[PDB]
């Protein structure tokens, strides 16, 4: 059964490695300005790098991470925002179109 994401964001930062890959992607992928959801150009390969760095993790991609949110109560505005950084992340989508 498909987890709820933030279920599963827990369980990825107990462990050191995948708190660490995980905190590069969301670092590497941000947008450049709250108005603006595309990270500057010159991130594109660094963004890249730091969502491929999720494989192998409990975050590992398919993309979105094995996880949903449902059953997120009242913290489901946030399970939202932490879903939608890998489904509607345009920093992320331009630098596969670029490097991947």
């Amino acid at each position: 059964e498909r987890p709820n994401c933030l279920s599963l964001q827990d369980s990825c930062k107990t462990n050191y490695i995948c708190r660490s890959r995980l905190a590069d992607f969301f670092t590497n992928c941000q947008p450049e300005s709250r108005s603006v959801s595309n990270c500057l150009k010159e991130n594109y390969a660094d963004c890249l790098l730091a969502y491929s760095g999720l494989i192998g993790t409990v975050m590992t991609p398919n993309v979105a991470p094995w996880c949903d949110c449902s059953n997120s109560g009242n913290d489901l505005e946030d399970c939202l925002k932490f879903l939608n950084f890998f489904k509607d992340n345009t920093c992320l989508k331009n630098a596969i179109q670029a490097f991947g």
